[PDB]
C-alpha cells in the first residue's frame, strides 16, 4: 500500500529540517513515480526524475537515502565527477543496486540512484569528456549480464550549481530577492546555459530546491532530527546511567562555532566530540547523577561540563 | 491531375510551420516518384530511380505530420510504424505493415500500390546489434520491392528519425584543422554509415531531407494524439484517483509556447507539464473532487490553480 | 563457365571510367582467385595464394563501385563494411563475424555461395596505428582481428573461400613512397606505382597484414575531362538520367559542354571524386525541377552561369 | 568487558612514549566506538595527524592487539589515480577479512589504518586524487563479502607538511611551536590543505602527535615494555649472558638515528648492527655479561665490553 | 614425437634459404625449449636473432611454428616504448596469443612470441622501461597464463653493432664479425643487463646474397616460380623461367633495396600482361625471357 | 645440540665463497630462530622476534645456494617458490599453500618438523608495486596474502613456527638508497650496507610486509672464483641442468674441472658475471647438443680445450 504525498513528507520532517518546499516535490515526484510502476504505466508515463538543486550540506543527499527508506526500496549513491571506459562505469552504478538488491531484478528495477555533483561534469566558460557523461549517463535515464532495463528505476541528480544563481538573475533581472527566492525562478534554460545539455534537463522534469540554511536551523538540526546529535550522545551518556543535558545558550554557541568554520551542519559533530571529549574519557571511571553542558564548556572550551553527583 | 511540387509544397505550408527547405525536397521527391508511377516507369528497360526519402530532424520537428499531409494531399492511403517495434518473427511482422495500408486501402492492391508509409525512429535500430541490423536488412527487402500479392515497390518509403549522434559525426568531417541546422545540411551518406546504418539501406534512400527548427502545431499533436501522449498519461494517473482530467486546447498551445521558447523540444514539454501539475497532484488525493480542468492561465502564468468541479 | 580476364575487364569499363591499370590487375586477381576455387585449389599438397586484394586510391575514384560490379559481374553475393565501425572493441570481435551473416543473408544463407563471396572493407587506412593523424591499441587489434577471417576459420561458413577487397585513400602513403623512391635530391598516379608493402609498414599496417593482401590495385585521381566523360558517356550517365526525369514532363534537357567542365571542376575542387557529382547537379537544377511541372515550355538550358554559378537560372524556351 | 577510556591509555603507555594528549583522544574515541557497537550515532572515524615516525602506526596497530581486533593497513597512495581502486578500495575489507578468519561479524569490528592520507589532498594527479577521497569516502559511511563498513573503526595518518603553515596563517594575531600551533587545528584549515569538506565531516576525532624528542628517543630503548634494550638484554639472557647498556650509548644510538632522519624506525638498524658482532660470538663465549659503551655504538670501532 | 635438430633445420631449409648457422642455432635451441617443456622441466633457452632486415629472421620465426603446430605471434617493440600503459600493452601480446590459440592455457605456453626492432628500444627513460617491463614476460608472471613456458625470439638488425664489436675485436666481413658477438657488446648498444643475460641463446642473419634471392625464387618449397608455374599450370600452360631472367629479377631487387619482399611486386609486373590474355589463347607453354623483366618491352615466349 | 653461529657460518664457507657479512647475519639469524623454537619461545606472555630473513643481491650471487645449504646444515626440512609465479591471482591465495604442501611432502608429512622447516621466496622484488618497470594491484595481493603465511595460521601446520627467507636482485633499490644517503652534491656493496625498511617502501615493498622481514641481509658481487662454485653447487646448477638433459638421452655427462675453471675464465674476461654463465655453456656444448639425440655413445666429457679454445669437440665414449 502505497504512502500518500502527505505521509511520504511527513516521514521526511523527521529527518530532515525545512526545506519543506522541496519535501512537497519530492514527495510528488516520487509518488508518482512508484503510482506508475505499480499499475505498469498504461496499457496498450511519466519519467519523474528528479533535480535537486541547494548548497553543499543542505540535505541533498539525506532527503534522497531517507526517500528510500520510508519506501524499503534499494538505493544506490554515485559520484558525476568519477564518471569511453567510464561508460562501462556508468553501468557499475546498476550492478552495485543490485547487489544492495539480492539480484533481484524486480527490486532493482524499482531502487533509487542519486548522482551528487552533476553541476561539476557541465561544460561551461575537461569539456569534451564531461559532456561524454552527461550523454552516457544519459541513456541510462531513458532505459535500455543483469538484463536490467533502467526505465524503471527513479533518477535523483543532485547539485549545488554556484553559477546558477548568477545565470537566473541575469534572466529574471528587471529595468535596473534572496538565493532561495531566485532558485524557485529556475528554468531548464538557465541550466542549459549553466552548462547542462537539453536532452539531459528534458530527462529531469522534476526540480527541487534547497534554502539557505538559517543559522537557527542549525540549533534545530542538534536537537529536533530523530537522530540529532545531543539525543545520539545523550544515549551514550545514558548507557553510562548518566545524563546528559544541553543548555539552549550551548547549542546556539555550537551553531555559531559551525558558521565561523563555513562548515554548516557537517561540521557540528566536529565541534561536539571535541567539547565532550575530556568528559567521556574519565565518564566510566566516576560515579555521578547527570552532566550539563553550558556555553562555557563550547565556546571557550576552557571550563569543564558541570557534574552533578 | 497530379500537383505540382509548387503547389505540394504550398499545401505543406498550411498544415507545418518553416521547414521551407525540406518541404522543397519532399515535394519534388513526392511528385518525381508518382510522375513515374503514372507513366508506368520506362517501357522495356530503362532506369529510374526509388526516390525514397530520409527524414531528419528533432523531435516534434514536424517529420510525422509532414508524412501524414503528403498523402492526405494526394489523396493516398497512408500508414505509419515504429522502427522500434521491429527479431525473425517480427520479418513477418514487417508485412504487417503492408496488411495495413490495405486495411485502409479497402484492399485495393493498386491504390494500396500507390501508398506512402512512414517508419519512425529509424535511427533507433542503428547498430553503433544483431537483431536490430537485422531490422535494417529485413525491412530492406521491402524497399526494394516484393497472400496479398502486391508489389512494395511501387509504395513510397519515408524513414524519419532524430539521429542525435548524427550531429556529432559530421561536424567530424566537415571540420576544417555553425549550427545544427548549417551541420545537417552537410549531412552524407556516409555520415549514417559510421552512425550505424548499413550501406545497402542509405543507397535505397537517395532523397535526404532535414528539419531545423519545431513545429508549434506538431508539439500541440505529440500532446494528444500519440497513444502515450502526455495529457493522456496524466489523464490516466488522475483516472485511478477517480478524477477526470481536462486539458482546454488554449493550454495544449500555451505548452507548446513555453516549450518553443526554451528550445528544448519536445523533450522539454514534460518537465512543463509536471511542474503545471505539481501542487495538484500533491493536495488531489486529500480531496473529493469531480474532475479538473488545465486552463491556459495555470500553465503560461502558473499563478492561478487549476479549476476544480465538485 | 568463368570469364577470362580480358572478358571481366571489359564488363568493368561499361561500370567504370578509366582505372585500366586497376582494372586489368582486378581481372586477373578475381579470375585466378575463382579459378583457384573451382579446381578445389590443389589436391593433397599444394600452395595457392590468397589472391586478396588492396585497393589504393582517392575518395570517390570507384573503389566501392569497382567491388561491387565485380560481384555482379560475376553473380556472386557481395557485402560491404566500414574499417572505422570495428575499430576499438573486443567485442567488435564477435562483430567482425557480423560481416559473415550479411554476406549469408544476402546468399540466402547458402553456404557454397557465401564461399564464393566478396567482401569490401572500405577506410582500411583508418584502422592503421601510426604518429600520422593521431586509439592505436584498439585499431591494430582489428588488423589482427579482422586477419583472423583472411586466414579463414553457428555458420559452420569458412572465409579462406570469400575474396577480400579492402579499399582506402592512404592519404599519408603519398608522402612514405617518396621518402624511400627519392634519389638525391611525377605525379601521385606515378608515385602510387612505386608502392611496397614496406611502405604500408611505416604508414601503420601490420607485416602479417599486409602479407595477407598479396594483390595490390591502384587508381588514379579521376581527371577532369574523365569526369566529364562520367556525367555524358556511361549508359546511366547523370545527364541521361536527368533527360530521362525531364523527358516524362515534356521537356528537353540540354548541358552545355561549358557546364559539364564546369560541374567537374566543381567536383575537383571537393576532391570527392565522381561521387559528388550528383550532389552538384542535383542543387544546380533544384530550383528547376521545383517550378518546371508549373510551367509550360519547350526545353531547358543548363549552362555554365548555372553550375558553379549556382545564381542565373537555367534558359528556359517556351 | 570493554576497558575504560584509562585502562586503554594505560596499555598504549607501555608500547608507545609520550604523545599522552593523543591517547587520551584515541583511548575515548576508540571506547565510544565500541561502547557504540556493543548496544547496538557517532562514527567517531579518528584524523591521526604529526610527524613521520612519531608512532601514528603503532598507535593504530597497538589499539588493535589490546582489544583483541582484527586490523589491517593500507596506503592512501597506492589508491589515487584509478577508477579500477574503486574496486581496490573493497580490497582493504577482503584482507581484513583474511586476518579475521572471514567471519563476518569480528570483521565489522575490526580496525582500519590509512596511512598518507595527506598525499592524496589535491591542492595548491588531483582530478584523480580527490576521486579517492571520496571512494573511500563511501567506505566511511558503510555499504560478495556482504559486510559493512559502517561498523568498522577508521583511523587515517598522515604527516600533513604543509598544515603547519596554513594554521599560522589563520591563527596568526596582527604581526609558539608546531605542537602547540597543531592543537589549533580546524577542520577549515585541512580544507585549504586540500581535503574535501564531505571527507572531514567523516573524520570527527582528531589527534595530533608531537615530534618524538631526542631524548625520547632515548626514551623508546628503555621505557617501552617491548623496547630495544629489554628485547636484546632478553635475547642475551637466554644465553646466561647480562646485557648491559651504558647511558652513553643509548644516547649515541638516538644521535646516529636522528643523522640518517630515520625517526625511531631506524633505531632496531643500529642497534642490531652494533649487536652483531658480539651475538655471532657470543654463544662460543663463556662469560658473566657484556657491557655496550658509546665507543662500540657511535665510532663502532671498539668491542663490546665483555666480563667473565 | 618431437623432431631432431637435424629435421628441424631441414625444413626451415625449405622456407628460407642460406644462414644455415642460424638454423642450426634456432634448431637445437627450439629442440631443447620444447624438449624441456615435455619432460616438466632448466636454460630458459630464449633466441636473439641478429641481422640485416629483409634477411629473413620473421620467416624464421613463423616457419618454426608452423613445423611444430605451436600458436605463434609477432610483435613490435617500438610499439611498446614511452609508456606505463604499454605495460599493460604488453600482456596484449598475451591475449593474441591466446586468441590464436583458441584460449587454451596448455597450447598457450607451447606458444612462440617474436618481438621485431629490439634494437630501437636500446637507449630513453621509456624504452629501457620496455627493457625492463618486458623482460617481466621472459622470466614468466585474467588468462592465468604464465610466460615462462613461452619461447621467446627477439630479432634486430642492429645498426650500430657492427661497430661496437669491431671496437672490441680489433688487434674480415659483418658476418665474421657478428659472429664475434657478445653480451658485453650488446650492453654497450644500448641493452640492459638483466636484458641480455635472459637471451642466452643468440643467432646471427648474414646479409642475402644476390645470388641468394635467385635461389629464393627457387629453391624454396613456395618459391615464386613454383607458385607460378602452378597457376600456369592448371591452365594447361609450362612455364619456364630462364636463368637469365631470374637473375634479372634478383638486379631489380637490389636497385629497389627491397630485398626479397621485392621479388614478388617484380614477378607479377612481369607476367601481368600474359596472365591477362592467357586464358584466352590456346598454347603449350609460355617462356620468361630477361628481356621480358629488365625491359618488361619484349612479351613472353609463346609455344603452341 | 644446535650449533653455534661460529659453526654455522663455517659449514657455510663450504659452500659459498666470499658474502661473509651475509654469512654472519644468516648464521646469527638462523641460530636465534631455533634458538627461539626448541624454547618455546617463551612461557606464559614475553615477546620475540620473528626473525625472517630478507636477501639481497646480484642474481647467481649465490642467494639460492646459501638458503638451501642453511637447511641442509641443519637437517631440516626446506622448499623454494617463486614470487613471480604467485602475483595476479585470488586463486594463488590457494597456492601460497601450496608452498607448504610440498614442504611437508619433503617432510614426510611430520607437522612437526614442517614447522622447523625453511622457505625460500625468490624474485621479491619483481612483485614490488612501484612506477619502476611498469600489474600493481595484483602484485601487491601476493606481498599481503603471502603477508599471512609470515605471522603464520588440510595441513593444521602453522606457518608462524617456519623459517621464511626472501631472496631478490632489487636492480632499482641501488638507486633509491643513493637518493637518500647522498650529502649534497662508494660501490654498490658500501650502498647496499646503507639499506634500510624506507628504502623497500619506496621501491614497491609494503610496510606491513617489510616490518616481517627484520634481519636484512645484502650479498656483493661475486669474484670470478665463486662462479666455479655456482656451477656446480646450487641444486639447479647448469652443469646439473645439462647433466639432465643430456640424461633424458641416455647419454652421461661429465665436466671436468679444468673445464669448469676455464668457463669462469670466459665470464670473467666479459664482465658479465654470473648472469653470462649460461651463454658460455651453451655455445661450448651447441654442436654436441645438435648432432646428439642421432649417435649412440656412452658418455661425453667436456675438457678444458672444448670451453677455453672452442676448437676441439668434446670427447665421446
Amino acid at each position: 500500500a502505497l504512502p500518500t504525498p502527505h505521509e511520504i513528507r511527513n516521514h521526511l520532517d523527521d529527518y530532515v529540517i525545512g526545506q519543506e518546499q522541496a519535501k512537497k516535490v519530492l514527495a510528488v515526484a516520487v509518488y508518482n513515480h512508484y503510482k506508475r510502476l505499480r499499475n505498469g504505466d498504461t496499457s496498450n508515463l511519466g519519467k519523474s526524475n528528479i533535480l535537486l538543486i541547494g548548497p553543499t550540506g543542505s540535505g541533498k543527499t539525506l532527503l534522497a537515502e531517507t526517500l528510500a527508506r520510508l519506501l524499503d526500496v534499494p538505493f544506490t549513491m554515485a559520484d558525476a565527477t568519477t564518471l569511453g571506459y567510464v561508460g562501462e562505469d556508468v553501468e557499475n552504478i546498476i550492478q552495485k543496486l543490485l547487489q544492495k538488491c539480492d539480484y533481484d531484478v524486480q527490486k532493482a528495477q524499482r531502487g533509487i540512484v542519486y548522482i551528487d555533483e552533476i553541476d561539476k561534469i557541465s561544460r561551461k566558460s575537461r569539456d569534451v569528456s564531461g559532456e561524454g557523461v552527461q550523454q552516457a549517463l544519459l541513456k541510462l535515464i531513458e532505459g535500455t549480464f543483469l538484463q536490467v532495463d533502467t526505465s524503471k528505476i527513479l533518477f535523483i541528480c543532485g547539485g549545488a550549481f554556484a553559477g546558477l544563481d548568477k545565470v537566473i538573475s541575469h534572466r529574471v533581472e528587471t529595468g535596473s530577492a534572496s538565493e532561495g527566492e531566485l532558485l524557485a525562478q529556475v528554468e531548464p534554460e538557465d541550466l542549459i546555459k549553466f552548462g547542462l545539455i537539453p536532452e539531459f534537463i528534458g530527462r529531469l522534469p522534476v526540480v527541487a530546491t534547497l534554502n539557505e540554511l538559517s543559522e537557527e536551523a542549525l540549533i534545530q538540526i542538534l536537537k529536533e532530527p530523530k537522530n540529532a546529535l545531543t539525543k545520539q550522545y545523550q544515549a551514550l551518556f545514558n548507557l553510562e546511567g548518566v545524563d546528559l543535558e544541553f543548555r539552549d545558550e550551548a547549542l546556539d554557541a555550537i551553531a555559531k562555532k559551525a558558521m565561523a568554520r563555513k562548515t554548516g551542519a557537517r561540521g557540528l559533530r566536529s565541534i561536539v566530540e571535541a567539547a565532550l571529549l575530556d568528559t567521556m574519557y574519565d565518564l566510566p571511571s566516576m560515579e555521578d547523577v547527570e552532566k550539563v553542558v553550558i556555553d562555557e564548556s563550547v565556546i571557550d572550551g576552557q571550563s569543564e561540563p558541570l557534574l552533578i553527583y
